[PDB]
């Protein structure tokens, strides 16, 4: 990444330490210009809020600092008491909503000198139990905040989760003199879900309306997307089966039911993940991704419910929907049409037809289209190309911004079967440092395998953080392969796991085995294997089910009982464990603790929200009474993955017990 | 052991499977005959309560049966609500003590036949926060439950302790679906201590009355004492300091102070373990066990606070006081007058005087004086002696009762100066199975070095649950010395460590070293460590002094920063940590976890309210911040110490890490 590269209004820009360089298809702005600006080295960080009209906002020792960069003029100051995680500004870029101390408030950005105004609280009667204003469903279907403003910063809407019926899982802080435990409400597969509603705060009249979205109350309310009309707000609903989305109009004004636009189901499960995207000036037709054929893609609704037409089409996916053009009879996306392996940037016609790739250089291409609707900053790199910023007029030529290109290990990929013989599997071979085909040497199986994941890419080097380029260069060679059940292939080739989490993975995993054994230079008596979480529960599985193929593991924040995950994606894959009692235990490793016999290590954060403490724990307690004998290591400080320098420690770690039992 | 030996009135009792042999210095009974006179394979388990008068209690699926030997008749029936734990029978024999949901009740004995009646509720407002009944002060100063009967079952004296102002520790039960957490109350160095006061539940009238023990409230109000008067009830008060007990009479009447007989202090501290023991017959004069002139010995004294004499004397110690002879003109009891390696029972005028050894074969001996104060049962062992059952007309001849004598390690014994030049330590070293001079075997010292333990003793084969002797058998040399802090040699050689807990004792280990760096056998660069508890202290910090000399080592349930270890065991050898800063960052092991330079492992009981859990983990913490790299394993499902057969796997889990990196 260099300088932070992307929009404002109609140039594209970058920051140069001290300075900010604003760009067309030039004129700089130092940091110091700017502190000439301010009330009260290097170019400060930002988060832009409007791409188009320039505006952002700048973090700075007491308050927000609203600031515009294409007039250089400091828009509003805000007070958040401190408070910026959850801070989502309106649309009309005057005010900002927050959560604190379990409520929600809306502070009122104030003109320079004008003077400042207290903010306004939203609810009052929050709890740890009671939850206002954040993230819900456990942060699926497509869920990362719990607040939505209406376009034209009219209505203020937001999630209320009732999780007062939920048994919580304890968080312990181990700091303080004594440890001090924090109630986490983790619902765990099959137990009751926390109860949400939608509630709907107009700033004109600090009246507030709940949507009455019925019963049960466990539905799950998602994507919540206002109509630009701000007349109604839509509701992807989904069921506790999760084999139905209902998308629902709401009044919102009184909160009322209005109608069902349209309904889908699946087989095995429904998952809606992004809200509705109305077209430009338009009231009653909206874009709508769906996997409904198979295959994530575009298609054209009316308000009314009718479905127009399917934009996009192909055994290929839509990964990212950038917009139209500003009339709106183009779509602009990011998918796998070129291939599974790549990213390139499209544009179809409104009308569907032909898709016309603009990024048609093979790799991984990531795209940001212009504002005006014009240009593309386009960043490439490919196993041969580090990187390749790519500023372009659609239509014109394109200007490069920036082009690099650099003993190592050697990187092989390639392709083999998957266990029923005719599904191509990818995969990503990193070759030991001074590799020597003369020898044989030993080899790691790097292993996530879950769902909504893709580790094997047209990328750079590594693309797991580099840990099998760490491992390669102390005499290991690691291998991964994008088994079924992985990401962008389509719906088949993901849900042949339900119901069966583990099963097919494993089965194919072991096709990644039998390729590895078929090389000379793989020594097959010394195969390993290493995963986090869904590559946890991977590689313990695999070390209980291939004893005889895999001598040595280390599984970080492993799920070992699934009945102790989460309902939402748990239930997706696995259904309810009352309704699916074998596939369940088949995965409960617990109950197959006393098939380890080789060397595993599992890892654990303490305070991991994500993968509970009682996952690793509880296997080490089977194990103790199966009489079997696993290693272990905690970073009480550490949540679900360690991040920062102690990740340092965490690859120091996880290696030595390679170099030391493999 | 074989078939629990012991007194029933003027007969010697042992069981045979179905048998329960009843012997004098001869007659059976069988289980049938007992079950014949029950209401409802070998011969049940069962209480002694009486040994005198015979009585003793029988355990069976629905109540209590209390039942008498000597008339082979059934007692009583009690109904407990089968609550077994905190059972505490009246010296009447017909009533029982015992603790049911935080509160104290009673239940009185039913007649066979005549029929049960509703136990007493001697309090109702018991919480988790305000305990009832039961063990105070950490047990520690002798404390061992929490129900007082008066010698004729007139009154049941009881703690009351308020401990809701002591921060709690969580500790986590892993099993339930979600993991449930409950709060235990332990006090931390320099926190706020619990406060406890003693009630007295009068039988007769049911009225209850405190003992007004006065301020400050965190006084410890050690060691009850009923007055065979039952008018008095004496407490052992020892203040926060614990450098002062003060020894006080109450009024059970009223609860009135009546007046202090004597106090006593120390430099360092005063540590109270024993009640007071009158005389037969007398309700002036009781023995008094004191430690004041550097060796535990046995004080008379006069209910009015004078000191009538000091019955035993001399560089030795009282090590058990097993009572008087019926006219009360002699006390008997065990010491090391013979040797601190060994255990004889002795016997010696009340007046004072010269002591007669009873058990004059040198070696361990565990004596049990008959009621009728006349025989004595002994069994005893040596290096060379497995056992050796004496039972012995005190006076007459010694009819033994059973003899026995049996590759192994080589156990050797020996004596090194300590890190002082002068003072004597004792040590064990067993040798590696198959030993072999011509090699250069590699060596462990296991360790425990805190006070109130000994663990070189002249007894048969091993001494710390056959763990070297485990070891020795897999080709390593265990060695283990008690060094200045041990226990059993006195006040000065325990004291030398107080406010700087583990500088001596280190020394003294290292000097353990010396000694073993002497021998051609042993392999000077493959040096080990071992220790639980203060052991896991001890290892940890002699592989963060001494990182060139300890290559591996394991530590379980080990004390890493004493502010985080009890008030009242830590303040008494390091006092307040806000009055001896140095002496605690000296052993804070947290500040030196960087020194971590070679293979360490951590073990810990999850649940564990001794060492809470919180040490290792933080020490884990420190060592990821420290960039060191030592290892872990956690029992779940136990506390302090892994017992019963999953010890099997924590003695193969140590082992193995020692010949995986030893
Ligand atoms: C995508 C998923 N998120 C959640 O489960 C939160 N609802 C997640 O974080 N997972 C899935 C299992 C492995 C783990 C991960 O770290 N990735
Ligand atoms: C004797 C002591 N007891 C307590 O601390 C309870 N008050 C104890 O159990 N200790 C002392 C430290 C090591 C640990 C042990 O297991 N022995």
């Amino acid at each position: 990444y260099v300088v932070g590269l992307q929009w404002m209004g109609d140039n594209y820009v970058f920051i140069e330490g001290d300075d900010l360089v604003f760009n067309k298809a030039t004129t700089r702005f130092s940091a110091a210009d700017l502190n000439a600006l301010m009330p009260e080295d290097a170019f400060p960080s930002f988060r832009t809020l409007d791409a188009g009209r320039g505006l952002v906002v700048l973090f700075t020792q007491g308050g927000l600092v609203g600031f515009d960069m294409l007039a250089r003029k400091v828009t509003y100051l805000f007070d958040t008491n401190e408070e910026t995680a959850s801070l989502d500004f309106s649309p009309v870029g005057d005010r900002v909503a927050y959560v604190r101390n379990h409520n929600l408030y809306i502070a009122r950005g104030g003109k320079l000198g004008e003077g400042m105004s207290r903010a306004i609280a939203v609810t009052i009667d929050g709890t740890e139990t009671l939850v206002y204003g954040q993230a819900v469903h456990q942060r699926e279907f497509g869920i990362e905040k719990g607040t939505f403003w209406s376009p034209k910063g009219s209505c203020l809407a937001f999630y209320r989760m009732d999780q007062s019926m939920v048994k919580p899982t304890p968080i312990v802080d181990y700091h303080p003199l004594e440890a001090e435990s924090k109630p986490l409400y983790y619902p765990m597969a099959g137990t009751p879900s926390h109860h949400v509603t939608v509630g709907i705060y107009h700033l004109a009249t600090g009246k507030t309306v709940y949507l009455q979205t019925g019963e049960p109350k466990e539905k799950f309310l998602t994507n919540l997307s206002w109509s630009p009309d701000e007349n109604i707000l839509y509701v992807a609903e989904v069921n506790r089966a999760q084999n139905e989305c209902k998308v629902n109009a709401y009044d919102a004004e009184t909160g009322r039911f209005v109608r069902t636009l349209f309904v889908e189901t699946d087989k095995h499960y429904v998952e809606p993940l992004h809200p509705l995207t109305f077209l430009p000036g338009s009231n009653n037709q909206f874009i709508w991704q769906s996997r409904r054929d198979g295959w994530n893609h575009l298609y054209l609704y009316d308000t009314t419910g009718r479905l127009i037409r399917q934009v996009t089409k192909g055994e290929w996916e839509v990964t990212n929907f950038a917009g139209f053009d500003p009339k709106g009879t183009r779509l602009y996306f990011e998918s796998t049409e070129a291939s599974p392996l790549e990213r390139h940037f499209y544009c179809i016609d409104i009308k569907g037809g032909k898709t016309k790739d603009l990024t048609p250089e093979s790799g991984m291409h990531r795209t940001q289209l212009s504002p005006d609707g014009s240009a593309i900053i386009d960043i490439f790199q490919s196993p041969t190309v580090p990187r390749k910023v790519t500023v372009t007029n659609i239509g014109k030529g394109s200007h490069t911004l920036l082009e690099a290109k650099n003993a190592m290990p050697e990187i092989r990929t390639g392709t083999i079967m998957a266990a029923d013989g005719q599904t191509p599997l990818y995969y990503k071979l990193t070759m030991p440092l001074h590799f020597d085909p003369a020898k044989k040497y030993p080899v790691i199986v790097y292993v996530y395998g879950g769902p909504h994941a893709q580790l094997v890419t047209k990328t750079w080097r590594s693309s797991v953080g580099g840990w099998d380029i760490y491992m390669a260069q102390k005499g290991y060679a690691v291998f991964t392969v994008d088994s079924r059940g992985s990401a962008n292939r389509g719906a088949a080739f993901e849900q042949v796991i339900h119901r069966r989490l583990g099963q097919t993975e494993m089965a194919d995993q072991m096709c990644g085995v039998d390729f590895l054994k078929s090389q000379s230079w793989v020594d097959a008596d010394r195969i390993g294997v290493h995963g986090w979480a869904y590559g946890g529960f991977m590689t313990t599985n695999l070390m209980l089910t291939h004893g005889d193929v895999f001598k040595v593991g280390v599984a970080g924040g492993p799920v070992i009982d699934w009945n102790r995950y989460e309902i939402m994606y748990g239930e997706r894959y696995f259904d309810a464990p009352q309704e699916n009692p074998e596939g369940y235990d088949a995965a409960n490793l617990l109950k197959r603790a006393g098939d380890l016999k080789g060397r595993l290590m599992l890892i654990h954060g303490a305070i991991d929200p994500v993968v509970v403490w009682q996952h690793s724990l509880l296997f080490l307690d089977a194990c103790v009474k199966a009489r079997t004998y696993p290693d272990y290591y905690v970073y009480p400080s550490h949540e679900h993955n360690v991040m920062g320098p102690d990740r340092v420690h965490l690859y120091e770690t996880i290696t030595r017990y390679f170099t030391d039992h493999l």
